[PDB]
């Protein structure tokens, strides 16, 4: 759905069947040697960072993928607990899925909450409290 002069920083593509979300993106042409895009991602699956190159005819699939806001409520070990601080949706997310989160969570908190197919990947506290 997305193609190589779209791409940019922030656009959220599908790569190697993995959600993804790009850093930054560079054109470039070799003096002798087909033009290209060198594009760095962010993994919003394992958090890790990757970089791959495009010639100017490839494409991506869009995924869909957004950051809302939500209230962290609690946890029982296995799954973590929020509601959108919007209309108040609840939403859980997975052990490992809440990641690095775990350490820095104070229930009443209000967190920044990446959702993939209306399911939750990663979670992104207020900085500090």
């Amino acid at each position: 759905t997305h193609s190589t002069n779209e791409f940019r920083g922030g656009l959220k593509v599908m790569v190697d069947g993995d959600p993804c979300s790009i850093i930054d993106n560079e054109f470039v042409k070799p003096g002798k040697g087909q033009a290209f895009n060198r594009v760095k991602f962010r993994n919003l699956k394992t958090g890790r960072v990757l970089e791959r190159t495009f010639k100017s005819g490839e494409t991506l699939p869009a995924a869909d993928v957004v950051e809302v806001e939500m209230q962290y409520l609690y946890n029982d070990g296995e799954f973590w607990h929020f509601m959108t601080s919007e209309n108040y949706e609840q939403h859980a997310a997975s052990k490992e899925a809440v990641a690095e989160a775990k350490q820095w969570l104070k229930e009443e908190a209000l967190c920044m909450v990446t959702m993939w197919n209306g399911v939750p990947l990663s979670v992104e506290p207020p900085n500090f409290v």
